[PDB]
This record gives structure tokens, sequence and C-alpha cells, in this order.
């Protein structure tokens, strides 16, 4: 009995087909992804394979003006259209609180939305009861397949789930649910959740009874063979984990932004043991046509969004690289633009200026902006780069705290983690061959108590004013040292307004990669 | 017989009283220098001393909006008013060619303008004949004093003297002219010229018959005792050189910008032998009042400058370092500002293969003639930074030509030479421990045929477009390889206009030293 699993994760409001960098589609002849194109491939596989399951491993929320306007009603509508078989809750599904999850998604989804390690308490327990389930038994042909859900344990730190939701250990909470499925003589069990590739591998190893793990959160790209686009594989597809009880357990993930459709075929035996498994994510490129019914429906929702593009804020003559593969691994000119804007909004009278430095987590830059659209930069383009609606605050940090933040910036370098810092008024050099915690070899900063601004070595006993996102001021992305050691905090202007005012002032921008970040 | 010599040098259009940094006078109670104040002190000394000579050692041309506008007619007018007894030609008296020297100055000066080592040839020899002289015999009391002139031998590389003027050795060309004076039984001879303190010391040593040397060009400050202002003496005043024939020969110089008045008393005997000499430059500070006749005449020439040169273009919150000690030895933020303006003026859409058609800039540090203090930016403040009225041209250069230009930039590093290049869109690293001609160790340039601008190693076989002053495009400052090897030359907008339009767009500027020029 062969099962075909189709899976998506971290789609992030990429409902319309996108460019190859996951930004707004301009040259439609080379655009990719989108629900319309996804519908075609999904309906293609359903007519070829008898047993098909379409799953989503979380983080459909947040990413473009689609979620800004419809706040999740677009997710429920178009996930229903594609006839998804199950969904796991991600951390971003809570960005608008529990109420932002219950009303638009949990109450309007025609498919089960799962999470086994989320426990509701107090007044919410009655309201959110049964709107999400720890597992679901799905009939597939004349067989049944069990799907247990899990959501990041650290979700209270990543989103806004509230005080009345308890997020338990994934493994601790999954084992009882898998055992209850086995008492129901469900011998085929998929672990579908949103905790990251590293937690997916522990669930495959530690949780007895899970045959497959379908994950997300880490934007992991797995491929066996020659990859078809720019994403570099982090491992074979499927990534095989050997469990504690000796069974080979495939672990899968399909990058992000709906660019690929995960595709895995499992051959089970009569008792639900995995005989073999093979597959590879399917690049949803121009060769696959967009479904016209889904596309027409998309275009009827699109005109409510078109008022976020009428005004031109300015022009860019260069590609504004806001891609994770860039801003999370090295200096990206999108980060330099934002940090240049943050410092420019903070031009006050004290020496030469009160602030000279800026830091910005690469994980806070959520999209690039294309320059082939006549160079036009609209509020919409910016809305996808800075979709959270946070502020760019002013902070005071001892040099010691700043060095610790930059050590953290690359303490686990290589995993596309979002704590890699883009900077302004700072020249940092890393030596990755050195130990974690000892990788910053040079850290020069732009002086304030000086008549001519120049770069001087950071001194740990000194105190520096830095402009950073409020998300970092609150210890987000693991920067707890900023929250615990900062000596002063003042709240600033909205992020997208700071970047928008600057673009309007400069009229034409051309930020470059200048060497603010170097590697030894 | 005691002679009192009053001497000025490298005034550079400092006709009006200035701040203590020789910039625009703002707080008039604390201003210094100026022609009016000089007239008072010179008159005071002539009313006290019997034998007085007022001499200038060159470089009255070029420095402020006074010369940019009046092109030397202000020099002739007020040098006559002050009753200068002689002037030596400097290298900057040729910045506007011979025509720019003959028309306003040589043609309107009521005093002798001297230079013994400038020889005219071919068609010019008759045209400029007698308009400048190798020597002059002047009555001083009931005695007669001879004055031989000399001009920097390297003036063809520093200015625009043309092809029909030969600059001979000061010593080689001076010895016959001094021999000419003693056969006329003139036993008192002053060597008044513009070649630098180091050459002045050779003329005192090598040319027999010279009793005193009055120099310029090196802005050398000499003082005996505690100096009265910020300038640090480079030696006693007078600096005594022992000639090859055993005579003690005083050498004098008086800084620059009309801040000081040189003052030297020489006691001769009946045979023209120097018995002794003493003195010290007189600081022309608020304590000396401005002469009312020269001052009123100054205010009547000011009306052509104040009605067009007093507009505010913008603000700077940082000190704009255009000082020679910085811009000729290391990256200086005034140079970065100018190059950033040059690049911003050349931001035209040419082809869809470029972020912009040109990305790079080079600028001879010796072309940056003043700083701007941040303690309002007007067209006049800028006029002192860029007083030549040149253009910022676009040139095509093979990488080899660019590498040779950057090798030349530091081939004689350490003598405050003006060929040291300020850059934009270029990251150059020098290793001065290496041989001259092999000191550039890294030379990265900003890409043009690229969607995201980034720095890549310079290719000697490729061709790059560079924006540079017209002075460099024509082989000035020894940049022969640029003129000889450039593959294309187009004239651009005026220097001060480009730097001015840029400041107006930015409203507030704050250039920094970013690492464009580094030393290994
Ligand atoms: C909604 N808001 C406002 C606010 C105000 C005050 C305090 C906290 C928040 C937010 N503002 C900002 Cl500025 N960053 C936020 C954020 N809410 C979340 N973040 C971080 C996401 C970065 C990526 C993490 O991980 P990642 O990108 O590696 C994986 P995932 O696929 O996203 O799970
Ligand atoms: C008006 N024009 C156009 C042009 C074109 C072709 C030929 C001559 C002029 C000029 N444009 C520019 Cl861009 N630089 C100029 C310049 N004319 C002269 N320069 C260089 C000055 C170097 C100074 C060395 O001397 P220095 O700075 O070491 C100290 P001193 O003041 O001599 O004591
Ligand atoms: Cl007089
Ligand atoms: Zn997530
Ligand atoms: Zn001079
Ligand atoms: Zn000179």
């Amino acid at each position: 009995w062969e099962l075909t699993i189709l899976h998506t994760n971290d789609v992030h409001s990429r409902l319309e087909q996108t460019s190859e960098d996951s930004s707004k589609c301009v040259d439609a002849s080379r655009c990719m992804g989108g629900v319309a194109r996804l519908f075609t491939k999904v309906q293609q596989i359903r007519r070829a394979e008898p047993n098909v399951l379409l799953l989503d491993a979380g983080d459909q929320y947040q990413g473009t003006i689609w979620f800004t306007v419809y706040k999740g009603a677009e997710v429920a509508h178009f996930m229903n259209a594609l006839r998804y078989d199950a969904m796991a809750l991600g951390n971003h599904e809570f960005d608008n609180g529990v109420e932002g999850l219950i009303e638009p998604l949990l109450k309007e989804a025609k498919f089960p939305i799962l999470s086994a390690n989320i426990k509701a308490k107090g007044p919410l327990a009655s309201q959110i009861s049964g709107l999400y389930l720890p597992y679901k038994v799905l009939p597939v042909g004349d067989e049944v397949v069990g799907i247990v859900g899990y959501t990041s344990k650290e979700t209270p730190f990543l989103s806004n789930p509230g005080t009345n939701l308890v997020f338990e250990d994934e493994i601790t909470a999954l084992q009882p649910e898998v055992d209850k499925l086995k008492t129901l003589n469900v011998n085929k069990i998929i672990a579908l959740g949103h905790s990251g590739f590293e937690m997916d591998k522990l669930i495959a190893q530690k949780v007895r009874g899970v045959d497959v793990v379908v994950g997300g959160h880490s934007n992991t790209f797995l491929y066996t063979g020659n990859p078809p686009s720019k994403e570099v594989p982090a491992g074979k597809y499927p990534f095989i984990v050997t469990s504690d009880d000796g069974r080979k357990v495939p672990v899968v993930q399909a990058y992000a932004f709906g660019k690929y459709l995960g595709y895995l075929k499992i051959e089970f035996d009569e008792r639900g043991n995995v005989i073999s498994s093979h597959g590879n994510p399917i690049l949803l490129d121009s060769s696959i046509p967009e479904d016209p019914s889904i596309k027409a429906d998309i275009n009827k929702w699109r005109i409510k969004l078109d008022d976020y593009s009428t005004q031109e804020l300015g022009k860019t003559i260069v590609y504004l690289d806001g891609s994770s593969q860039s801003c999370r691994f090295r200096e990206c000119n999108m980060g330099n633009l934002i940090c240049d804007a943050m410092i420019n909004n903070n031009l006050r009278h004290t020496f030469w200026n009160h602030v000279s430095m800026c830091i910005l987590n690469g994980g806070g830059i959520r999209s690039p902006i294309d320059e082939r659209n006549d160079g036009t930069i609209t509020w919409e383009n910016l809305a996808a780069v800075l979709p959270f609606g946070g502020t760019f605050d002013l902070v005071q940090l001892k040099g010691s705290t700043l060095k610790k933040a930059f050590e953290h910036s690359v303490h686990r370098y290589g995993q596309s983690t979002g704590e890699f810092l883009q900077v302004g008024g700072i020249h940092v050099v890393y030596d990755l061959s050195r130990k974690p915690g000892d990788r910053v070899v040079k850290l020069d900063v732009l002086c304030t108590k000086c008549r001519v601004p120049s770069y001087d070595p950071l001194k740990m006993d000194e105190v520096y004013k830095v402009i950073l996102p409020n998300f970092l001021a609150n210890g987000g992305d693991g920067f707890q040292m900023i929250k615990d050691e900062l000596l002063r905090h003042d709240s600033g202007d909205q992020d997208i307004n700071v970047v928008s005012t600057y673009i309007s002032k400069m009229k034409v921008i051309y930020p470059a990669v200048e060497g603010r970040i170097k590697f030894s």
C-alpha cells in the first residue's frame, strides 16, 4: 500500500505567484509558486496516484499585504479550495492572538487543524475547545492514516498566543497521542508539525510509532540529486533518521514561500511498516500553468489589495536584496538601506549626532524588492519586507553587551537562522573557524563624541546608543543579553514609516554591499 | 645699515579678515589677517623704521571666491594699495595659464614681479617680454638692494604654465643673475621665491652672494620663542643656513593665508655683509585694527560677491575635513563627500545592464583646498574648498591605467604631495613598506554591470568609467598615464556646482571616514 504525501510549509501569504526570490511577480513569464499553480500540480498528482494526502506544516500567516488585509480569511478560503487534508499550527498562526486564529482560520477551515502539545486552560479552554485537535484519523482509500500535530514549544516567545495556552514538550506530548492511535489500530502515523528540522529529527528518533515526520519552521530545503533552483540542499530528500527502536524514519520539509511542493511516496506493508520511501520537492515554475479557476478567484480578491500600490514612494535603481539566503548569511544591501534609514530618522542635537550605530536581525527582513518594475517602490513592496508593524527603538548598551550580541549573531552560523545581524555605522569581522562565542575578531564602531565621524575599536566599558527593532530590545531571536543588560530603552517610530520616509527623501536609492560585514 | 623686511606668502585670496582657521570670518571680534589689517601694521612699521621692504613670495592667486570671481584683478588692486615693493611668481599664478597671469596681474601691477628661472621661448618670449623680470634693484633709504626671483621648478606639474615656458634650476638660473648684481656693485641681495623651505635652504647654501632667502610654498611656520597661535614652529626664525662659502644666511617664511606678517631685521655693514638678524612673524589678530581706506574699498568689491555667494545650500553636522594633513595622507571625509557628489551627478539611465553607467571616482587630494567648520554651507565656504573652477569629467580607463594611477598616488608618500587620491566606489589598500611602484596590495572597485552593487577585484584588462577632475584627465599632478592611456574623455559639470547640487538635495550631510583607503 503506497501513500503519496504532498506537503507545504512556511508559505507566508505567498498566495500570488512570485518572482524566483519570492517577491512580487513582475516578469510573469518566469514567475513561480502561488496557490493557482499549486492547485494544478496537486490535482495532477491526485489523478495519477490513488492515495494522496496534502498537508501543511504551519506558518501560512504573515508575509504579504494579503494577510495584512484579510488577516487569515485568505488562508482559510484558498486552503479549502486546494482541499488540504490537514494542517499543523505554526508560531505565526498566533501573531494576531488566539482570537486572530479562532475567528478567521479555525472556524472557517474545512480541514482538521492539529497540534498535540498545545493545551488550553481557564476561560479560553471552553471557547477554543475542539477547534484544533491533537491528532486526526483520516480515511485514505480503504485504509486509515493517523496524523498527530505539534507546534514550536518556544511559540510564546515568537508570537502572541496569550497566557491561557500551555505549550508542552513536543516529544512528551506526542508519545501519548501516538500510543492512543495505536490502540485504535492505526498502523500508519504521520507526525506533522512546526518546530524546525532539528526538532523534527528528535521526534523521528524518540517518539515510538511515528512512521514519517513532515516539518517546517526552519525553511529547510532537502533534495536528492541536482537541485533545480538556487536553494542549496541541507541534506537528502527524504532525510532518514534511525529511531531508538531501530526503524528508519524519513524526515521531510519543503523550503518555504510556496516555491516548492513537497512530494514523498511511502511504500507501507500490511502492518504499517515503512518498506521504502523516495521523492523530491517539486519546483512550481512557469512550466506548470496556473489553474484558471483559482487564478480568477485570486484576481477577484486582489483588487482590495491594489490600494497599497497606487502611490510611488520613490525609485530604486538596484535590486534590494532582502532574501534570507543573503541577509541571514552575509551583508545584504536591503539591510544597509534599512539601517541607513534608522540612523537618519534619529538625527538630533546633543556631539555630531546622538546615535551612530544600528543593528538589525536578518530574520526581520522578510522579502526582497525588485527593481525591474520601472524601479517603483510602493507601500506594498515595503509591506512584505517589514510586515510585523514593529518599531525602530533607541537603546543604550555597554560595549560588552554589543560584543555578546555579535557573538550570538554567528554562534550557530550556517543554519539560515534569523539572528544574523545587519548593521549600520558598524564594521564587524567574523572568524568562523574559531569557537562559538569567540568568533568576532574585529568590531569597530562609528564615533559620536567626535567632530569628524570615524571608525574606532569597540571598548567594552563604554556605552553606545544603538537603533534596533523593538523585537530585539525584548530579547527576540535569542538576544536575551540585549533585554537583560540594556541600560535605557525608548520607543521609536514604526518600522515601515521610517523606511518609507527615507526612500521619499532620497527619491532614488542605490544601497550597496560595502564591507560592513567581513569574514576572515 | 639695518634693513627691515616684511614678507607674506601663500596668501591665496585671503583678502578679507578670516577666522583663526583661515575660513569665513563669522565672529568679527575674533578674526585675523586680511589686507586691511596688514596695511595698518605695515604702515605702523614704515612710520617707525627707516629702511623697509614689503615682499611677497608667491601664491597670491587661488583660494577663495575673491579670486574665483576677479581672477587676479583683486590681487593687483590691493597689492598696489599696500605698496608691495616686489613679488615673486608662484606656481598658482599660472593656474589660469599665462593669459590668466598676464591679463589681470602682470598687466596691472605697479611693482616688480620676479622670477629668474622661468624662461619664455618661441612665440611667447616676445609677448610676455619684460612683464616679469629675473631681478630688480630697489632703493631702500640711501642704499640699494637687489632682489632675485625664483619659482618652483615643478610648476608644470602643479599648474598650467603652458608649453612655451621653461622652468630651470633655481640654483643654476639664480647664480648668473646674482653675479649680474655684484658687477653692478649691488652688495645687498635678497633671494625671494616660491619653491619650498627645503629648496630655500639649498639656495642659501649653494648660491654665492645671497644674503637673505624669503620663501613660501611649504606654508612653513618659523618662530623663535613661544608661538602666539596654534601653528607649531618647524624651526627658529630666522632659520640660519651656513653657506658653502662660510656665511650665515637667514631663511624666513611666514606660514600662509595672510595670518602672519613676516618681520626680519638684518644689520648689514658697509660691504653688504650680514652682521646679525633677528625677528619673528607678527600675528595679525584683532588687536591690530583694519585700515579704514583699504577696508572701505574691500567692502565695495564685496558687493559682487555678497549678492550671489551668501546663499545657504544646506547644513553639515560634522567637521568637513579638507585639510592637507588629512586629505593628502589618509582618507578624509571631505574627499568622500566630493566623490559622492560626483557620482550622484552621474546617475543617468543608460542601459538595462547597469545599476548605473559609472560607479567610481578619483580626486587628487591637492585639489581640496580648505576644510569647512561645522560650528551652514554657502557657495563661498564651498568656494574655498573648490576654488579652481574646474569640471568633474568622465573618463574611460583600463584597469592597468587605474592601478598605475593609484601606484603614483603614493609613489612618494610622506612629503604632503597633492597626488594622493581620494576615492568613491573604490576600496584601495596600500603597503608602504614595499617598493615605490608596487605598493597597491588590494584594489577593489564597485561593479556597474551588476544588479546589486558590490566590490570586486580590479581587472587590469577591463575598462572602467571614472569621474575625475579635468585637471587629472589632462595629466596634472604627474598623472601622465591617465592622459596618455585613457580611451575616452567627456567634459562634465563644474566642480563647485556638482558639490553644491548634492548638498542641496541632502539638506543635512555627515560624511565619514569609512575605510575607502587603508594602510597595511
Ligand atoms: C508582531 N511583531 C510586533 C512585536 C512587538 C513587540 C514585541 C514583539 C513583537 C513583531 N515585530 C517584529 Cl520586528 N518581529 C517579530 C514580531 N513577531 C515576531 N517577530 C520575529 C519573527 C522573526 C523570525 C523568527 O524566526 P524565522 O524567520 O527564522 C522562522 P518562522 O518561519 O517565522 O517561524
Ligand atoms: C583650474 N583648474 C583646471 C586646470 C586644468 C589643467 C591645468 C591647470 C588647471 C584646476 N583644477 C583642478 Cl581640479 N586642480 C587644479 C587646477 N589648477 C591647478 N590645480 C592643481 C593644484 C595643485 C596644487 C599643488 O600645490 P600644493 O597644494 O602642494 C601647495 P601651494 O598652494 O602650491 O603652496
Ligand atoms: Cl603703506
Ligand atoms: Zn515558524
Ligand atoms: Zn601656496
Ligand atoms: Zn605653491
